[PDB]
């Protein structure tokens, strides 16, 4: 079975360990080819992704998700390049983030479906790569154009199997909502990963989302500001619990029967323009191994807490190939 | 004092009739180049804008100024293409619409300044590709961010010479407010033009920007959605009032002595995907000229009215060439 990427297909053999929720550059549509020089330059944001995924990639890393839909300004040129400098796959995705422009937010869920399909089946803009994975996300209490944004992802897997991965922002739980209207639509569970849900320390909620099969996304472990009590803008973005606390929490439901159900990442990137100026450096400064930091630290960690190598292998190359791989019917 | 274009740099005097407000294509950025079908495709879209300017091109429009921003989808390869296919000047905009991404909204007005000379100063994209105007678009009051925009707008014309075109939503007013912040910063009101100003009635609010020196933009003519009562989209983008009633404006202007200060267009354009599915069926069904509406029916409704033709070539004409020729 095959798993598109942005240098094309490949075998569910070759996927490897993967990080199954990062970004290269967090920006919008567009901003990247207009103003290139909010990164110092094209050329250095691609050196700096390169050097970070050769980082990765030294720990072991095979693959990476990049989960920047359209709004979140997803360049799969730019993927496509740093992808074969660095020799690490990278599988772009299609979706709706937190940021869609009017041409986005103004359509039906008729529309948005085929939006989707194009982006899966027929390839993104005029490059022929196709995504790999529909990331949506919604705020508080789903939107009503969010829930549009949920249906169409659904539709889009179920005609396609490509999986779905979306998080909650504002809000620590939230994965009841989506879960309830992917549901409503037919999806399986197997197919969608409640991702950021390393945010909440409520074990009961993501326990009982993995016992209805849902992957559960441990996905922003490094993110803390921490230390940075002088930061009101690195708080409000990161959070203030350690990323031990966080690592815990994948213990926990191994611990609870679900080691299947974990998917974990580091949401890291290597340019951002979306929230305020020069938030890259604070975010370097907090995690300085960027997407070497689940190999680097993450992992050590578990198994210094006795986790073994087998189910630790089982979460980071098992479960994303299982997760990534194109599934029509559960 | 030459002004660039999306073919390259021109002379005042190869600018000719000039429709001072327009765009190819009402989008997002990114939008056409992830989602072409939306538009039937490119190909299509670039055949019908053709087609259009074509036709204005031979009621005698020489220029068109297409105000749209990077986030109103302003993709200059697709004005490039349409330039040289119809060939018919297009200035290029750069500046902030009412639809920022994270990336532009979360700028500061150092930063907004920087944004606006680099598509002024060096080019658009990778294309070379020069903006010749600066656009920048208001919600009733002016918010803060939309402060930022006006005073980066401000410094950018400054340091540049290019003038800025302004809106306000809806059918509001705000030349006031926008006015003050402008001049606040030190630019001249002969570098700015009001855009939108046919939206109201009011004579009085008109007239004395007019004396102030600022440009009146008298640039939605043919848009009305009387016979359309029963589509309220259609009514929220186009209002209640008539062409003729907007193209009485430019001949109450006129009589008050401040031809010079006007500046007309059309605010078409060819493809949209901002606003409801298939709006552009229902603009089409209402002005079925696109931009040749100002000179086949604005004009000589004018001249009807008793304008002298010379009059309507210094507004055509005239007006466009000094407000667009970049100053210091
Ligand atoms: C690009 As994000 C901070 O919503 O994971
Ligand atoms: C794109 As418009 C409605 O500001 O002319
Ligand atoms: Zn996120
Ligand atoms: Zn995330
Ligand atoms: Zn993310
Ligand atoms: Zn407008
Ligand atoms: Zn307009
Ligand atoms: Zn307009």
């Amino acid at each position: 079975d095959r798993i598109n990427t942005v240098r094309g297909p490949i075998t569910i053999s070759e996927v490897g360990f993967t990080l199954t929720h990062e970004h290269i550059c967090g920006s919008s549509a567009g901003f990247l080819r207009a103003w290139p020089e909010f990164f110092g330059s094209r050329e250095a944001l691609v050196e700096k992704a390169v050097r970070g995924l050769r980082r990765a990639r030294a720990a072991g890393v095979r693959t990476i998700v990049d989960v920047s839909t359209f709004d979140l300004g997803r360049d799969v040129r730019l993927l496509a390049e740093v992808s074969r400098a660095a020799d690490v796959h990278i599988v772009a995705a299609t979706g709706v983030w937190l940021d869609p422009p009017l041409s986005i937010r103004m359509r039906s869920v008729e529309e948005l479906t085929q939006f989707f399909l194009r982006e899966i089946q027929y390839g993104i803009e005029d490059t022929g790569i196709r995504a790999g994975i529909i990331k949506v996300a919604i705020t508080g209490k789903v939107t009503p154009f969010q829930e549009l944004v949920l249906r169409a992802a659904a539709r889009a897997s179920l005609a396609t199997g490509v999986p779905v991965i979306t998080h909650t922002a504002g809000s620590q739980r939230g994965g009841e909502q989506q879960a309830a209207i992917f549901e409503s639509e037919g999806l399986s569970p197997s197919r969608v990963c409640i991702g950021h849900s390393d945010e909440t320390d409520d074990l009961s909620y993501l326990t009982a989302l993995a016992a209805r099969g849902y992957l559960i996304g441990l996905d922003r472990i490094p993110h803390s500001a921490i230390g940075l009590e002088d930061n009101a803008s690195a708080t409000a973005f990161m959070g203030s619990r350690s990323w031990q606390t966080r690592a815990l929490l994948i213990k926990a439901l191994i611990d609870q029967g679900y080691m299947k159900q974990i998917l974990v990442s580091n949401d890291w990137l290597f340019g951002i323009s979306s929230y305020v100026t020069n938030f890259m450096d604070v975010m370097d400064s907090v995690n300085p191994d960027g997407m070497a930091f689940i190999p680097l630290r993450v992992i050590p960690f578990l198994r210094e807490k006795g986790i073994p190598q087998e189910t630790l292998a089982g979460i980071t190359v098992t479960n994303p190939a299982r997760f990534l791989s194109p599934t029509l019917r559960a």
